[PDB]
């Protein structure tokens, strides 16, 4: 009922660091986090690589070569063969590459996985940010819709040892229909990371409010839903691009309760009560009593 | 395209104080906008009387004069005439009592009076806080669910001279789904009043952060919907009962570019540019780029 | 004892921009400013060019050519003319260039006008921000340091109409002790302006920070000395550089009551009473019943 | 250079709670705080007893009950054998009572005791808030001017095993000067504790600003001096008086690193780099480079 959550920050992968150092470097973020008695750590969005749909790419072959075509495979197994040693679990991003009769799917995805090492769980990105095609005034691209398809899992919310625990990635937090939908299946935290650029091309006049943006997401779906959260980033510059820190863990009421201030590898932690969750969900937001849902339709219209 | 928002944020009103002495506060709040360029002003919720929901009623005649059964009566024609001579259009919050089939219905109402003069559209109420049956455990009652009904109107967007204007009402605010229903059908201001306690007796606990769920509310609401928004509400030490203050105006990106810093009468405007709404709903938040609305069904049934 | 104060933003200003464009930006800001009723204004620092300080000047003359010699001047004198004749005092900022005693000094200058139109009171920035000498190891030069010397007038407050009114100007504003030597001084208003780049390439780390300290500096500021203060930046891409926007006008208590959203000329406006000082100055920070000056003692060594 | 830093929060104490219970409630807390990994913890303002001083004394030998003749007592002498024998160091509060000559003082007490259990440096609080006679409209008396005299050692700065530490206590840390004087003596950390109700009756106006009123003040100070700070609270409903939360740690640069979410006896955890201090303290704020004190004289004059 009770449990230490973590985040494992991480600072930039470089375009060519191999995926066993950036195994080295989660695992030393395990390391840190039995220091602070930790029970779960969440590590950031596509954490096996550097940021690739920065790059307009012309070669199948290269592209591919940032996807996972199984997880964990030998190099990222040391990763699970640890938390099955020390009885911490996690949450993982990567990028998923399926082979279906010859057709190739293409997920940014996110895993769910416990103290025993098991795979518990798994999240496919729903909300895909960025731009269709190349443009070339942008000093980095943001290709994530065509290098990946919307996921197809929906909003799942799982059970993690003795939690319930919903996933995000990245963008998605900033779509109150993210957190709804894992709020109404009971989610008591919700967590995921992300790549946020400190700089957005299209819209440049927002790049002061990154922090403030990202911040204003977190704690308005915590609040809303009365659930825990968590967000771990990829940060600082990578291949020459200023990655947004401020990872963070949240309160069910809104309240930021950890918060990085590195923009390295860092582990931050916080004390959790899955009961707390009560103070909203059986009270302002107690849905049965006070949702009318019967005036929300044009939300689910398509 | 562009126009001077207001907040004629109210003081505390007294149960002895009649309508014509309130229209009178309000009189004075409007030429004061008028001062200083103002278009539209949006006022408290059930801005007329005290906030009767607070005691519990035995006597029906009693709890009846609290309620308009007409809109605008001759005590509030006054604030009609004289807005309408100075063009400007008004949000005005009140109880409201229709009689229709056998049922006396009593309502939680908000109206949109464009600069003309017309009463141009209607909200009521739809989440109603608080509880329906007296509650001993309590310093003061919450009885929104005894003395109103739900609304019967939706979310509606209407075109108030030229621009698209949701209403809320006080809690209203704090559901997402609020704001999505009215940032699905355009709204580029979403605007309404509110009664908010610093005190909440099921959660005392939450006290010091009245402010902050109620901003982080706007904000975001405001942020996910590239929408404008207006909160005026009525505050101060109002018999026994201490309402938070904060009136605030709020930037289609989450920014507060107004805010009250009495607990009086006090009029806030913001430059207000219906364009800056592209900023988001073009880019980050453009919705047929990038929401998923078959993913979202959780969320509308009931 | 009540007025409506205003900030007068700027966007940027191209290195071959005229001063006669610059003051035409300046005028239109002051009309829309009368049309809402504004008593006084804020214009930003170093209001009547480019910010030089970015760039290493070789010839003397053409550093000299950003600089007044008098003020106002002839391309000025317009803005002094209207404001005279529309009764509202404003604070310019600008280079200040003066010959005494053989000596060529060079000062980051503001000046009070008010509304009668006489300038009431001047300050020289006496925090320098920056470096002296060239550094090849930066983006952009801020040779301030270079290219002026620390102010020779103290921080002082002047009597302007009924207020009493203290400038500072940029990195003055990041340093408590510019506001408590006007807190004791009586200053019921602290105004001023500021460039502040979004990038600070000796600690890039806190460049997603900017907006923060910058709103802590001035919050933090007026609340500890009980002072309505105003920040007019000048904002924007400029030259390849990117400047902070954010302007703003906060209240006694620290509360920011107005802010801007745009990175462009944009006016915002709030109702001050002088009054309110109060409520920090003769209470919780009423300097004669708590200061001990007896321990500050190391605040004045040198 | 590294350490961990931990604040221990109280919930209420009650007034006739002994100090056997709350040196079992701290024990417990420096349990805990091991468990963490925590190098040294901070405990509440006067941690020892309920908050007298919100009440009128007409008992000398009442009054005198509240306080320590010795420190530590037989009582208190367990949480120092407990805390040298884990290794951990604490910053504990109590009313400290002194006879000279038969002369009385009293002071509202903090000290600092390092790894070792030995007591490495006292403060006194030198800025006594509230009012010095009792006053029959509030419902609770601030009494600590009557109870306690000026602090008579200056804001000192301390070696604390490995950190330079400077202590503060409650309202202390709402005025700049106690952050400065520390900041030039070098202080990586600045601690202390509050007990800070959430109403004030002479200014009711501003409590719904408690908590922004605190965390600015710390938010401030720390960024100000380039120091890391750390505020632990005595909160809750404490004899009918509500007491503010947010208990924190905070980050050289002023981010909030570490926030507790309840009303209860809580501790918190925070990872410090002593040398992230350089990152202010040798740029924007490197004292010796960009500090004016020759034109600050007026912030030293009694």
């Amino acid at each position: 009922r009770q449990m230490i959550l973590a985040v494992g920050q991480q600072g930039p992968i470089a375009r060519a660091e191999t995926r066993e150092q950036v195994v080295g470097r989660l695992l030393d973020m395990l390391t840190n986090a039995a220091s602070r008695g930790v029970n779960f750590i969440v590590f950031p969005e596509l954490a096996l690589t550097t940021f690739f749909p920065r790059w307009h790419f012309t070669d199948e072959a290269e592209l591919d070569s940032f996807y996972e075509t199984e997880m964990p495979g030998p190099v990222v197994r040391p990763l699970f063969e640890t938390a099955a040693e020390l009885g911490i679990g996690f949450n993982l991003g990567y990028a998923e590459l399926v082979v279906e009769g010859g057709v190739k799917r293409r997920f940014n995805t996110s895993i769910l996985v416990d103290k025993s090492g098991k795979i518990v769980g798994k999240y496919r990105k729903i909300h895909l940010p960025g731009h269709k095609e190349y443009e070339a005034y942008r000093p980095f691209q943001h290709l994530e819709k065509r290098y990946f398809e919307p996921g197809d899992l929906g909003f799942p919310v799982y059970d993690v040892d003795a939690a319930k625990m919903g996933m995000f990635i990245c963008n998605d937090r900033r779509w109150p229909e993210t957190w709804r939908v894992m709020g109404l299946k009971g989610a008591e935290i919700i967590c995921g990371g992300y790549n946020t650029p400190t700089h957005n091309p299209p819209v440049p006049q927002h790049d002061h409010l990154t922090s403030f943006h990202h911040l204003l997401s977190m704690q308005a779906g915590s609040y809303q839903n009365g659930a825990w959260s968590a967000a771990a980033g990829k940060v600082g510059m990578e291949e020459g691009c200023m990655l947004l820190g401020h990872s963070c863990i949240v309160a069910p009421t809104g309240e930021i309760v950890a918060l990085t201030t590195t923009l390295e590898d860092e582990v931050i932690t916080a004390a959790l009560d899955l009961d707390r969750c009560r103070e909203l969900r059986e009270h302002i937001f107690n849905f049965k009593a006070h949702r009318q849902p019967q005036h929300y339709g044009l939300i689910c219209e398509f």
